[PDB]
């Protein structure tokens, strides 16, 4: 960042100096920093609107984007944007055609004791760990796959069973499922993981006694 022209503009979301370097095919727009990171990653890590505004009009390109490194790689602008539950960033990236698809697979990303979190791969089960309501929907909206499975077979429903906020948690489960509805065929609920566990299953397993509540009395009802 710091001997990059283009990288400290969009850290210090100056918007002058990113017009001007973006003027020239002098700064290389496509330019990495140390975590294979673009200026419009760094606009979204810092919650930098209107850097990231600039360098998605003057190189849309950025927008589609991963980390590279093997800490964050698949790490889309998208990814970053939801994390800091940015609405209007969010929206911004969708509109351009970022990729609702796009998997975070790197060794953050992990379902690991060392690591912090667990929010699987895809920015639908990152919204859903954020507890982002209206960003869940805008991610839904622009063809978002609910029953996205990552690299352990979890689905969003699985993912939610692992997070600690429980209360939140649960409404979101209902609120994903609504989208969800009356398909002719099987309910994402039954769609097991790697273990071979479903969430309800998996709610018991980690004793998760919110979900696992739930998620029984669901059964009995259905």
């Amino acid at each position: 960042i710091w001997e990059s022209p283009l990288l400290l503009a969009a850290k210090e979301n100056d918007v002058q100096a990113l017009s001007k370097l973006l003027k020239f095919e002098g700064c290389e727009v496509h330019q990495r920093g140390a975590m294979g990171e673009t200026a419009l990653h760094i606009a979204a890590l810092y919650d930098n609107l209107e850097a990231a505004m600039v360098l998605m009009e003057a190189a849309p390109e950025l927008v589609f984007e991963p980390m590279t490194s093997e800490l964050y790689e698949g790490q889309t602008a998208l990814h970053i944007a939801v994390i800091n539950q940015n609405v209007n960033l969010v929206r911004a990236l969708l509109a351009r055609g970022a990729s609702v698809s796009a998997r975070a697979t790197g060794s953050v990303f992990h379902y690991r004791p060392h690591n912090l979190i667990y929010y699987g791969e895809h920015p639908l089960s990152f919204a859903a760990c954020v507890g982002s309501e209206e960003i869940v929907r805008l991610l839904i909206e622009h063809g978002a796959d609910i029953r996205a499975q990552d690299s352990l077979g979890n689905t969003v429903l699985h993912i939610l069973i692992l997070q600690p906020n429980k209360t939140f948690a649960c409404q979101m489960y209902n609120l994903l499922l609504s989208y969800d509805g009356g398909d002719h065929l099987k309910s994402l609920e039954l769609v097991p993981n790697n273990q071979g566990l479903t969430p309800f299953k998996l709610a018991g397993v980690e004793g998760n006694i919110v979900m696992f509540q739930h998620l029984m009395q669901k059964r009995k009802h259905i």
